[PDB]
């Protein structure tokens, strides 16, 4: 069994930007979620080999995780905050698609997602 290559965190053909919203997304949103009690299963790409999940990358074709998002934010990979918010939303969506309602991993995603939504409800106005 093989894992796909991870999502890219650098691309010299992609224009980069730093905005107050993206720095809020790193300094407040990512950092808070990273330190959460249930953040461990989301801090790196799903290793479907080691977790013996051979259908995972059969079913999930846009994988995403907070390790990738952290590296994208640290590298200023994004142009705008919506790009980064979409990556979080994809991470959560994948978990809910692949797993079953009420699974442990889904209960953990639920907690992180509730905090995520509280933080982006207060996304600062673009300056
Ligand atoms: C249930 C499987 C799953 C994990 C996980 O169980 N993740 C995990 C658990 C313990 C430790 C670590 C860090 C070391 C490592 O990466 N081992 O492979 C990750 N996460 C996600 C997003 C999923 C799925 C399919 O939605
Ligand atoms: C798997 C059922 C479930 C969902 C769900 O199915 N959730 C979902 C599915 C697809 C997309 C999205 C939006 C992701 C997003 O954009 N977050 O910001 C959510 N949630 C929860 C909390 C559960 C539980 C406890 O069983």
């Amino acid at each position: 069994s093989m894992n796909p290559p991870p999502p890219e965190t650098s691309n010299p053909n992609k224009p980069k930007r730093q905005t107050n919203q993206l720095q809020y997304l790193l300094r407040v949103v990512l950092k808070t979620l990273w330190k959460h009690q249930f953040a461990w299963p989301f801090q790196q790409p799903v290793d479907a080999v080691k977790l013996n999940l051979p259908d995972y990358y059969k079913i999930i074709k846009t994988p995403m995780d907070m390790g990738t998002i952290k590296k994208r934010l640290e590298n200023n990979y994004y142009w705008n905050a919506q790009e980064c918010i979409q990556d979080f939303n994809t991470m959560f969506t994948n978990c809910y698609i692949y797993n079953k309602p009420g699974d442990d991993i889904v209960l953990m995603a639920e907690a992180l997602e509730k905090l995520f939504l509280q933080k982006i409800n207060e996304l600062p106005t673009e300056e």
